[PDB]
């Protein structure tokens, strides 16, 4: 089972998200083209319509924040987690919180946000991961550039499975 364990529902359909602070590592307009490029893989495969504003409220807040910020967890320093991401609703939740201790670059065996985000804009949804040894759900990272990017017959299925 690919899904999210547990009633994972947002109820809501037309989906809007503000990049809330922009990283040093990579600059704005890279970001938010990284972040464009991760939300629409999913349209490709979703009846749900995700636009972004510039005013009012992000349905999915991503922010780029590092230590004990709130929500109790912590991001951890360079390494280890990438993100924190929550699982789909209103309110706080609905998210994905990025590491900004992380040092996140576009080049090919550095730090990649557009394969963390697509990933992460799928456990907000419901996803959990995925167990088919060619999966971007998978547990394992392999890099696959941004543009020749595809998600694989496991991960289609997940998303389907959830939202057919
Ligand atoms: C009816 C008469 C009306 C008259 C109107 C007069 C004109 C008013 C114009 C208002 C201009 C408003 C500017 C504006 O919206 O700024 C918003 C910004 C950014 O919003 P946003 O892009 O979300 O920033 C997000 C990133 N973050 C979290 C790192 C800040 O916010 C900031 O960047 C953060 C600012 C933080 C200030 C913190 C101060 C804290 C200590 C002081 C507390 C005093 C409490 C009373
Ligand atoms: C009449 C009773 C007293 C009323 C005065 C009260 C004090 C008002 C304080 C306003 C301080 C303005 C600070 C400022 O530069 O705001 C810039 C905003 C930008 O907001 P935003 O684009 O959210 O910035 C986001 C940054 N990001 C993406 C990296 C997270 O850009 C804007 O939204 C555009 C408008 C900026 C200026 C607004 C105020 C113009 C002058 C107000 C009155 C001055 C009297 C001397
Ligand atoms: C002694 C105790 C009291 C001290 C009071 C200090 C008041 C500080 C006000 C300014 C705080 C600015 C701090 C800061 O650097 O924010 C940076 C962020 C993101 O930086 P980041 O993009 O993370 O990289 C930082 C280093 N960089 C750019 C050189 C590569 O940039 C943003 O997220 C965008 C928001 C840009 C706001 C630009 C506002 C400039 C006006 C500052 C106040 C002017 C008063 C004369
Ligand atoms: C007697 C009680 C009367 C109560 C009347 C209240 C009526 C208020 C009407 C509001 C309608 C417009 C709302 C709207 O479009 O808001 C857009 C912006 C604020 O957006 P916001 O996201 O806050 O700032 C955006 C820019 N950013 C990100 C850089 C900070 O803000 C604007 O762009 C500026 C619009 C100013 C609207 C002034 C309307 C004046 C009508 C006054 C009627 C008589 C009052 C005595
Ligand atoms: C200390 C700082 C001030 C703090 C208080 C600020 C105000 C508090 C209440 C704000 C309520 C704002 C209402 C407002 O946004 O109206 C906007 C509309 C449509 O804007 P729209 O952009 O469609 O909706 C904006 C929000 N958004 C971006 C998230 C989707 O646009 C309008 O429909 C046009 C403007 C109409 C104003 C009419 C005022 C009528 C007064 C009549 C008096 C009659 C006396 C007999
Ligand atoms: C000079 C500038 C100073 C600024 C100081 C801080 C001012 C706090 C402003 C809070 C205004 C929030 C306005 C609001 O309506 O936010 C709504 C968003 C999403 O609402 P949403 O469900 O999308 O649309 C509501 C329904 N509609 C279409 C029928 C209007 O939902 C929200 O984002 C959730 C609500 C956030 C509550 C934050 C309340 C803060 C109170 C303490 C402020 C202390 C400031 C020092
Ligand atoms: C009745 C009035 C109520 C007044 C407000 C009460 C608020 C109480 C709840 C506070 C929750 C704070 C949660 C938290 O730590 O948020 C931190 C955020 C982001 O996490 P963080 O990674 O720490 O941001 C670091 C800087 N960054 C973006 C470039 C990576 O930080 C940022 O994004 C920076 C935002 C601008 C901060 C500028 C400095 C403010 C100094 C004064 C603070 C006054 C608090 C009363
Ligand atoms: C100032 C006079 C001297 C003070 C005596 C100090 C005595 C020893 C105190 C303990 C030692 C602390 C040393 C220190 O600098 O700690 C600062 C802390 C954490 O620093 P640090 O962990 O490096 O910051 C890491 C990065 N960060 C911000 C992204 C989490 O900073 C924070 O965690 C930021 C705190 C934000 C509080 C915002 C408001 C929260 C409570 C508001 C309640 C409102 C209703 C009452
Ligand atoms: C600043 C700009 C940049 C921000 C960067 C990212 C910063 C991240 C901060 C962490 C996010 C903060 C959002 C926040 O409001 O969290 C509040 C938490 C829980 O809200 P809650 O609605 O319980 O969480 C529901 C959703 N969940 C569990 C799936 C996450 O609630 C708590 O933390 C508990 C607070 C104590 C509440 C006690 C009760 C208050 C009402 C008491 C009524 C008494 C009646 C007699
Ligand atoms: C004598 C006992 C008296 C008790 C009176 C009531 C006390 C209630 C507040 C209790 C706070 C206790 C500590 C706590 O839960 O902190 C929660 C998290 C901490 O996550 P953590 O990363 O550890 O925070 C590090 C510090 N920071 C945020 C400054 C970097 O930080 C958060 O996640 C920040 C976001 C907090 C949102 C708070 C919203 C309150 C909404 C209330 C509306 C109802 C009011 C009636
Ligand atoms: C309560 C009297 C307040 C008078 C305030 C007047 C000024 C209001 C300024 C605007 C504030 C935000 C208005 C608002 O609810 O906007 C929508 C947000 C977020 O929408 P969304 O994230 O879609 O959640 C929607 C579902 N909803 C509304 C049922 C929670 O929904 C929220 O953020 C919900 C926030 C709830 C705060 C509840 C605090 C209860 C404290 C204990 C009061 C005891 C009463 C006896
Ligand atoms: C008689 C009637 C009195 C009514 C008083 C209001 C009573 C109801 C208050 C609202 C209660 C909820 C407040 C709260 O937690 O706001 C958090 C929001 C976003 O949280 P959200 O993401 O909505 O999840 C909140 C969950 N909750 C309520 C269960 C804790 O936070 C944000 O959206 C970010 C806001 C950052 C504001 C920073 C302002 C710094 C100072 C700015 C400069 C001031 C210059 C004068
Ligand atoms: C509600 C009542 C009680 C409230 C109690 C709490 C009050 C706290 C007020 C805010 C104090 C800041 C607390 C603190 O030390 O947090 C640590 C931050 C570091 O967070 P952040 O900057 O994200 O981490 C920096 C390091 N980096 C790039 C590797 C991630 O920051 C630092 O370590 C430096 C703190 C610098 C303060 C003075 C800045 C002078 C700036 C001069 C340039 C602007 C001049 C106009
Ligand atoms: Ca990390
Ligand atoms: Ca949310
Ligand atoms: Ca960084
Ligand atoms: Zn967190
Ligand atoms: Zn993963």
């Amino acid at each position: 089972f690919r899904e999210m364990p547990g009633g994972p529902v947002w109820r809501k359909h037309y989906i809007t998200y503000r990049i809330n602070n922009y990283t040093p590592d990579m600059n704005r307009e890279d970001v938010d083209y990284a972040i464009r490029k991760a939300f629409q893989v999913w349209s490709n495969v979703t009846p749900l319509k995700f636009s972004k504003i510039n005013t009012g409220m992000a349905d999915i807040l991503v922010v780029f924040a590092r230590g004990a910020h709130g929500d109790f967890h912590a991001f951890d320093g360079k390494g280890g987690i990438l993100a924190h991401a929550f699982g789909p609703g209103s309110g706080i939740g609905g998210d994905a919180h990025f590491d900004e201790d992380e040092f996140w670059t576009t080049h090919s065996g550095g730090t990649n946000l557009f394969l963390t985000a697509v990933h992460a804009i799928g456990h907000s949804l419901g996803l959990g991961h995925s167990s088919d040894p060619k999966a971007v759900m998978f547990p394992t990272y392999k890099y696959v550039d941004i543009n020749t990017f595809r998600l694989s017959a496991d991960d289609i299925r997940g998303i389907q499975s959830l939202y057919g």
